[PDB]
C-alpha cells in the first residue's frame, strides 16, 4: 500500500519502523543521541550514496558507484535504492531486529534475499551503497562491534575500550568540579549507576573534519568549584529555573530532549522532491553525527559535573525551593540530596551540551538549505501528554511554534537549564560549536553533491 | 473459562498473570529474589489469611478475621477469597499493573470495584485479608514506598535508605576482599554499574523470627585476599567449573537461577486439596522471604567479592581456559578482564548464596510437609532452549529430575559454582541457613493453622 512512483519511502516505510525499533532497543525516551544519530547519519548517508548515480553530478561519500542516465531517475528508483541501503545499514546496526528489516522490504514488495550489487539497478545501487557504509563504519572507532583492542569474547556494542574512569562514585562527591554518575532506577526496585555512554566517541572517525581537537570549546570555568562565586551562581540559576517551571518550559525541555520527537516537528521543512529531501537529510544528520563526536571529545576532556552534583555539594543538609517531582509543582522543602532535574539527566559529563550543539548544527544546516533564518517547527501536546508528568502537564492543550532558526536554538539552550540537566554555560558554548559543524557538514555534502570527493571516508 | 467449584485460583487464574507481569516489570530472568519473593510471600500469606476462617482453627498472620461455618469452606469460596486478597496485594506491590489486576478479576466474573470488608462473605474476607497484608507490609523497612527517612519526593520503590556504599568501583579493584559492582549492558550501547539491590533488607521485618541478626553465618575466610592460598584455590574452582561446563550443569544453573522456572519444577508437588495447597505455599514462600532477609543481612555484613572480581585481580593480564561466552564452548584465550560467569552475576555481594539458602529453605519446608526426603522435581528443556545460549544449549531435548530434597539442594549449591556467580563456601553456608529458616517458617505457619497466634505481624 505504498506508491513507489509518488510516496517518500523514508516517511512512509522506513521511519515508521526504525523509530519504534530504536525506542524499543535503546530507550523509550529517544535520549541517547550518540546512538540514535549514528543510526540516523548512517542510514541517510546510505540514501545519499545509493542515489548518487541518479543525480547529474553527485558522487557518494562511502562509495563511487558511477552514473546512470537521467531518465532512470524515477521516484520509484530512488525509493528502491533507499530501502535496500537502509536494509544493509540497519542489519548492521541492529541485527537482532532482522525480522523487522525484512518486513520493511516485504511489506512493499521487495525481496530481502536479493543481495545484488549490479550498479545499473536500483537494488544493486542500494545494496552496494549500504554495504559500503557498513564496511566504512563498523570499525570506525566507536566500537559498534565491541571488538576494539582485539576483544574476541563477551563483545558488547559500543563498550568503552579507552579506559575512561570517573573520579566521583555515585555515592560520594570526592570532586565537585568533575562528573559524577547518577544512581538511577526505572521504578522496579533495581538501581544502577550511570556509565559514560560511548566515552570512546571522541576517537571515532568524523565526516566533515579530520580531528575534534580543532573544535575544542573553552574550559567551563564556572564549573571549577574553587571559583566559588561563579560555581554557586550557575547552580542558583538551575534551582530558579527548576522552582519557576512553566508548562511551556516543561514541554520545550521535553521536545528538544527526545531526538525523534524533535525531528517530528520538522514536517514543515520537507521538500517535495525526493532527491532534495535526501540531500538535505544527509547534511542535517551528518552534521548531527559529527557534532555529537565533537561534543563527546569536549565532554570527555573537561569531565564537568551535572547540576545535581553541584546542588548536592553546595546545599548539603539544606532544603530547597524547587520542582517537587511528578505532579507536585514547586515545593519549598526539597532536600538537596533528593533534588532531580525535570528531565532525566543523561549518562555523560555536563559540558558542553550535546542536544544544543545538535540543535545549532541543524539550524546552521537549515539556514544554508533555505537561504535564510525562516523555518516552521511545530510541537503539539494534548493536555496531560507530557512524558515526565503524564496526566499533569500540560494543564491545557498546547501548541508551540518556531519560525526562526535562531530563536529555536536559543530555546533549545534555555530548555536544558529548565530541564535541570545543564548549566547556562554548556548551552552557550554549544551554539558556536553546532554552528561550525553544521556548516562544515553542509560544505562536505555539497562538495559531494557537486561531484567533488572530499575527506577520507574513501 | 475457570471452574470456581473444582479449579485452583493460583494455578489457573493468578499465576499465569502475576508471573509474566513480574517478568515484564522486574526482569525477563526471574533472578531478583528479594523482589520476586516479596510478591510471593505477600500474595500467598494473603491467601492464608483470606481462607483461615474456613479452616476449623486457623488464625491469620496479618489479621484475625474470625470463623466461618464449616459448610462455607467450599472450593468456590476459597478461590473467591484468594482472588480478592491477591487483588489488594498486587494493587499495592505493582500499582502500574492496575489494568492487569482488574482483568484478573473481571476474567472470571468478579467485580474489581467491590470494596466489601464483610467477614461473612468470601469477597469481604479476601479484601480484608489483603488490606491487612498491605497495611502491615508497606512500611516494613523494605522501603517499598520509597518513603523511609522522611523522603517526600522522587520516591523510588525499594531504594536504599541505610547508606550502603561499595569500596570498589566498576572500573578499579581497590580492595579484592570486598564486593565490586559489575559493569553491565543488555547489548544496547548503554552501560550501567550494578547497585546493591535492597541493601536495606537486613533491617526489614521478618515473619518467623524477630531479627536476622541472630542468624549470622560463619566468617568467609577464603574471600580475604591477603589469605592468599585460600583465595586462589576457590577462584581456581570457579574457573575450572567454567572451563568444564556441560549441558546438564548449564541447565541446572539456569534452573535454580530463575525463581519462576524453579517454581515450575514443582508440578508433582501440589496437593489437590486447595486449603492444603495454600498452607504449604505460605510456609514455603514465607520461608523464602525470611531466608532472603537473613541472607541479605549476611551479604551486607560480609560485603564479599564476586568471583569475577577475584579473577580479574589474581589473573590480571593473563589469558585463561574458561567458558568463552554464548556458543563459544571452552576456549583457552579468555582475557582475565573479560571473563564472565555463565549466568549473569547478581547485583549484590557474594557471601552467602541467596538462591541456595532459598533452595535449602524450600527443601526443609518440603520435608516437614511431606514426611521425609522424598520429592518429585522435574525440569525439561527442548533443544536450544537455554536462556543463556538460546539455540545452542542444550544439544538434544533434556530431562532433569530430583527425587531427594537433599540431592536438589546440593545441585543448587553446585549450580551456583557451575554458574560462575559464587564460590563453594557461600553455597555451603546457605545450607545451614536455609534449613533453620525453612523450619522456623514451617513451625510459624503451623502454629497459625492450629489457632495460636505467634510473632508480631498483627
Ligand atoms: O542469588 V545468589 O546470592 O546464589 O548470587
Ligand atoms: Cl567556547
Amino acid at each position: 500500500a505504498f506508491d513507489f512512483t509518488e510516496g517518500n519511502s523514508a516517511l512512509e516505510v522506513i521511519y515508521p519502523r526504525v523509530g519504534p525499533a530504536v525506542r524499543k532497543h535503546i530507550n523509550q525516551v529517544a535520549m541517547d543521541g550518540t546512538l540514535v544519530l549514528r543510526v540516523s547519519a548512517l542510514m541517510e548517508s546510505s540514501w545519499f550514496d545509493a542515489t548518487a548515480p541518479y543525480h547529474p553530478t553527485a558522487v557518494g561519500i562511502h562509495s563511487d558507484l558511477g552514473r546512470r542516465p537521467a531518465s532512470e531517475a524515477t521516484q520509484k528508483n530512488l525509493n528502491t535504492a533507499m530501502l535496500y541501503s537502509t536494509y544493509r545499514v540497519m542489519q548492521s546496526l541492529m541485527p537482532t531486529y532482522d525480522a523487522q528489516w525484512r518486513e520493511m522490504l516485504t511489506s512493499v514488495g521487495l525481496d530481502p534475499d536479493d543481495d545484488s550489487t549490479d550498479r545499473t539497478t536500483p537494488v544493486g545501487l542500494g545494496n552496494a551503497a549500504g554495504n559500503a557504509v557498513v564496511e566504512k563504519r563498523e570499525n570506525d572507532g566507536m566500537n559498534q562491534l565491541g571488538n576494539e583492542g582485539g576483544q574476541k569474547y563477551h563483545q558488547r556494542p559500543y563498550s568503552d575500550y579507552t579506559g575512561y574512569k570517573p573520579v566521583n562514585t555515585p555515592y560520594d562527591i570526592r570532586n565537585p568540579s568533575r562528573w559524577q554518575p547518577a544512581l538511577v532506577s526505572t521504578g522496579n526496585g533495581i538501581f544502577t549507576a550511570q556509565s559514560f555512554v560511548t566515552a570512546q566517541l571522541g576517537r571515532a572517525k568524523p565526516y566533515s573534519f579530520a580531528d575534534p581537537k580543532d573544535l575544542l570549546v573553552s574550559k567551563p570555568r564556572s564549573s571549577n568549584h574553587r571559583n566559588r562565586a561563579a560555581y554557586k551562581r550557575q547552580a542558583e540559576e538551575v534551582l530558579r529555573a527548576s522552582a519557576n517551571l512553566t508548562d511551556e518550559q516543561k514541554l520545550k525541555a521535553e521536545f528538544f530532549n527526545d531526538k525523534l520527537i524533535f525531528a517530528s516537528g520538522f514536517m514543515g521543512e520537507i521538500s517535495d522532491d525526493l532527491m532534495e529531501f535526501i540531500h538535505s537529510a544527509t547534511a542535517s544528520h551528518i552534521a548531527g553525527f559529527d557534532v555529537m563526536l565533537a561534543s563527546w571529545y569536549n565532554k570527555r576532556k573537561y569531565d564537568a559535573p551535572r547540576p545535581f552534583t553541584a546542588i548536592r555539594y553546595l546545599y548539603a543538609g539544606q532544603k530547597l525551593r524547587a520542582w517537587g517531582g511528578p505532579g507536585k509543582g514547586t515545593v519549598d522543602d526539597m532536600p538537596a540530596e533528593d533534588w532531580q532535574s525535570y528531565l532525566q539527566v543523561s549518562d555523560h559529563p555536563e559540558y558542553p551540551s550535546g542536544s544544543t550543539a545538535f540543535c545549532a548544527a541543524q539550524a546552521e544546516v537549515g539556514k544554508l538549505v533555505g537561504g535564510g533564518d525562516r523555518t516552521d517547527i511545530r510541537y503539539d501536546v494534548e493536555k496531560g501528554g507530557s512524558y515526565i508528568e503524564p496526566g499533569v502537564t500540560p494543564a491545557k492543550d498546547t501548541s508551540i511554534r518556531w519560525t526562526d532558526w535562531n530563536e529555536m536554538v536559543d530555546d533549545c539552550a534555555k530548555s536544558r537549564v529548565w530541564g535541570g540537566v545543564h548549566f547556562k554555560a554548556a548551552t552557550e558554548a554549544s551554539k558556536g560549536l553546532g554552528a561550525k559543524v553544521g556548516e562544515s557538514s553542509y560544505r562536505y555534502v555539497q562538495s559531494h553533491i557537486e561531484g567533488k570527493q572530499v575527506g577520507s571516508m574513501r
